């Protein structure tokens, strides 16, 4: 994954897821279953074993990483460019879609695609989360919680598609 | 618990259970829830935290213990005698009922009772399980599976009330 | 018645214690040478106180303590709350009677019950009586010997459970 | 066509380778011285093979290897199975086309897709072609250079996935 | 015055112481037985011484000690020197009165002050009185009971601080 | 101190302071010286040686403690009550004033006082700082920075005199 | 550085220186410133862271090294000869000046220069210090203090330019 | 061987055887011787030484291995195929007979044979034992005892020549 | 035983022885047875278981101990004196016979006896062996082999009854 | 011784011485022777053985102690006073003469004397050595070598009888 | 040386030777121276320174080695044959004389000689010692002491020139 351990891881585990069944298986037996997813849821348980876880974490897939203050998602990014990737929230998941073409060896022709979804552990706030893209094609998720903490309340809104710090 | 670790534990965780719610819581946020229980079933997722787991394990109450080949249940047995306790199967649980009277300090008069139920992690066979009583009043459950293993299939039948090896 | 018565028982216491030384120481015383022786015782017053022884005592059925600083009946209560018990003094003796519901294991459901009497000595101030759950999880029914000078009178009364612990 | 063509691419291859030485060685041649120168180549044949360168180439999207013992196109497949791919040779070039479902993270659901072409050299025996998942988790589409001596003819055919690995 | 016165215171011482034982031882014584018581014482013387218781015482405000070998009022002085204190005996009681400047933390400036009285028993020889800073950093104001024999008379005098420690 | 270591410590150282011278011385030679204080500032340087430183921391005096998110100040609080103590800001310091009278041994008469000042390390915000008092008489400083961080900008305002969490 | 440780270283631381412023730055915040130178111175413171320281140490530059009895300064001496270097005291520093020409590769023409100043720690006597040159172009500072020790008093005088022991 | 240780071884030783012688030787011385063988036986013783033882084990020969539940016999199987080997019981031993022809280097002509006998420890049942053959030509003995245990009673019967799990 | 171881031881074883048966037982089954013884022888085877061885060783009985160069036999020698014990060779054994009377507690009258035989391991020479008695009643066997070694040839002859080195 | 060683021682041785022878022785054988012584021486050678040486040282006797820069001689000084002891050099030894009378238990009458000689290791200068006496009656030798070192040349002169630092 | 140681050585130383111167130277110073030678011786012383021683040982030379029971001397034996070397006793030393011619590289003409003397540690008997020569030209000294031990008494006699065990 890486991140750390604890505590976170656990958370991661938781996120992862639961259912159981797965867881149951592982364990054993037982029973059953459961729871679932839704968102819220997340849861756890733890585981580891698964595978898924591984894938988540790492393986293939990619990778996940978890702290108290943030959960970070690092990708296994064979070349897509920063322009090909898109970020949005759906169903307590961070959604990613992409399409890229690349040159190789003894003449090929390549199309390359993916569509990813990643949950956040219960200490993570989905509404507050933001998600950004580095130059390798590597998404790395630093989404402000202003500092650390708890917020479980969440449900969807749109995230800015931004070039990344990490 | 003891037993072991692983594996078981886881199983244990598973078992435990888951538901878721618880788981858721723990877990966280888420969502839811669941599943349941039943049995079968069980589961888861794981856790631990719761408590329950613790209780379971251990504590109180008494105590639980788990292996692959058996699950063993050891009691916090302030004096009842071996005659006061009863063993049977009900709803993927080992049932125990008791009543005892004892002398103390600056004249009291005592009645003492309990009614216990314990699930088995599904790697345990409830139909094959047997349960026995030692001299301290301590139930300790060694119930033949002939050796180790899997049997999930179970539903109730009567267990012999036997004085124990452990 | 108381014283013477016481013684027876116481014785137981013584026885153991025885030785011586213790016683012485206590017482013172011484021684012787031778060688040886034885132881012682016373018545018035017584012683018781111481405690140681108580413890031881405890044993079972109990454990008891009662020093120079207070007079007490400790009862092994770790399955129960003090609220499932109600305490009354009748025919120069304390009667503590308890009946509690089934407590969850993630496995199943487990109750106890008791009907207890212990004689409080001529030395206890029964109008001071209170009902507490102690550090061991034993219910401490206490009428304090607030001063080490002897023989504050025993008499009948009913006690609703106000948490004393202590 | 193939051759021449191739160349352119191749160239680438050459360138680276260239140186020379380577071429020378291868071639051888030578140277121158111067210072320076340148370278170478061739045509016829071519160369391629070587592988180384491839590886470187890879660057992304891949990694390629193709030695004296065999000709191969490795593809970075760790998200996919070889069964989600179907391989056919068309207009003196290998076309590997893959589309897979979403794989579970305990978090969520993640797919990829690709539409790939790579040119196989005049030196590959295309009637020998097989489809395997390698040790790296890369799909190795191989027509063997069973003997080191040069230039077995390329031609079109469709390949159902029979697991080759290897 | 012283014585017675013383016582018242012482017572315281016683118371515691018371117891016783112581016382016884011382014384021685024883015781018673018764129961108781118381214581013782014485016156014259016384015782015182022882010491143981014191220691316891201490318681615071102080800690006090006074044995068979000497009679003492210990005072918790660790912020102060014995030179910031001046000691006088008035109306069969010792009056230790202290007022000190601010001591540096690398952070800032911190003072204390006190106006103290402590009755010395009929058994202290007050013409022997000395003023010391002890091992704990407590000011030990002592008139010795150089022999394990009873009741060397109390009377008024003013004491400039000559370092006694001891 | 504690807291932691680293880173914181350184811061702490620073804060411390320176011047130178012282330184120178130591140283040587040379030269010278220076420067111064003022506030702003702080510074430184460283140383150791011185012493112062020691004181601061701791010593005494009392005690200090430091983290990134807060600096905590724990006192050596022989009995003053929660009513006798006062909290305010002066010159990048937390000011404290107090007066208390207490019963002792073989009849004394006691007055007891203090006046404290404590700097904050520069990663601490003095304007945002609050400072609170527990039941032992122990001031413990938890002052919202909403979460962790930097703010050096500070100059004085009044802090609420509140009963404490820690 | 070386030387040683212690012691020285421381020283060284111282030285170184212171112023513061430076220281412051480292430291933181705060304041411032211162112182111165012168020388013386030285112173211281321590531281370481620055660068310066470284440078110082080381570176470049060069390197520093520190003991109680001497501070030694080792240089990153790409070829200068023993004749090109000069030693004197200025402003609690050892001064060094140089100019050398060297043959290289595919015809170059080289001039090479440096002008260094090095402080001594407070434990070091600048007036007593001497500084010498080995065959590699490496200055190494062994300057009699007759044995070990303290002398802080220093201000300038001329050092003999001697070929070195170390 | 391986196986284981124990227990077984022882067983083984035983088995072885024884014888012784042888043883013785060884032883020584012484014584012787023885025883033887037869069977039964076984035884033882133881041883160783022887040778034888060685052879056984191982050586050649081959190799042996022992557990409570089974004894496993692994062979040093330069190429015979699975068809060339035969399994039977004789005199508390597992019998094996074989004949194979193979191509080598600068033209040879090869015949290759063996005739083996292996005892079992007294914990092992010879009547219940079965013995199977893997693809390398490696006999590996897993013979049901249904689970673990004791049976020493044994005397011969025919074993199925089966392709192996291990 | 011782010785040584070886070687020885073885030886020882051886010785021882063887036878066877024883052885067978232880062883088982087877067968047877044876052878033886013788010786030679020884042887062885071885064882241880046885026882024886133881015883041887030781125881018672007594005790044994083994080396290459000698085998040493230490007794559990409740009071016999050095005069009551006898040493001779019979059937690759060291023979011991005894009778003693002793005063005790609230008037008894005592007779006390024993008759012992001890084999030597193979690497021991029985013809060369000597055996001696210490002040506690403890026989300790140091019998010259002029140094270490092998001699297995042995059959009986008389040993000097000597007071011992160990 | 112481010181230282070386160187020284050686030285020481040386010283021582030578021678041778012684030485031778121682130684052886051869041868022778121677140478021576012377011184120178020383030477040486160485041784131782022786014784011586022782013584030386120481023884016684007393005690010795060694370093590079000094050799220190500590005495087992049951009460002589500082006035009863004398220090001088004879034959690469430090000479000591004494006579004291002391009160004891159930009326005795005591005279107490000694006459000591102590060599110095080769690294020590006897002409430069000085030797001093502390309040316990404990001679402790700190004799200036201005700092550390070698001086072997020595033959006698008078040492000042001084009260000591150590 | 070787051987051884011781013882031886021482021885050785021784030986050686011584012377012274030477021684012285160484030583120183011183012174011276012475012684021577012778022987014886030885011685021683021781130483160583020376150278020587160385040478011784060783140276050239060769080498030495030491035990209680024998001292062994191993030579750095570039090719001499076993026929070229001679063994005798002179002045508590083992004497060795030799002359050999050997082919080399781009036509040389070689004569090669040595004359050695080796002391024995005092626990060695020179009269009982024997010394032997292995195939590499390596003298290795095993000289009967029938077993281990002490004999210091020695003065010269002739040793058999024997081919060696070690």
């Amino acid at each position: 994954m890486d991140v750390t351990i604890q505590h976170p891881w656990f958370k991661r585990t938781l996120g992862p897821f639961y259912p159981s069944r797965l867881f149951d298986q592982f364990f054993g037996e037982g029973l059953f279953e459961y729871d679932l997813l839704p968102f819220l849821s997340s849861t756890i348980s733890p585981y580891y074993r698964q595978s898924l876880f591984r894938t988540v974490l790492d393986s293939g897939i990619s990778e996940v990483r978890s702290d108290r203050d943030k959960f970070v998602i690092f990708l296994d990014v064979k070349h897509f460019s920063p322009e090909d990737l898109t970020v949005k929230v759906q169903d307590d998941f961070v959604e990613i879609h992409g399409k890229h073409n690349e040159r190789q060896d003894d003449h090929g022709y390549i199309s390359r695609e993916f569509h990813r979804r990643y949950r956040l552990p219960s200490n993570v706030d989905q509404s507050a989360l933001s998600c950004s893209l580095s130059a390798d094609g590597m998404l790395t998720f630093c989404g402000p919680k202003i500092q650390t903490g708890l917020d479980a309340t969440h449900a969807e809104r749109a995230i800015p598609v931004s070039r990344e710090e990490k």
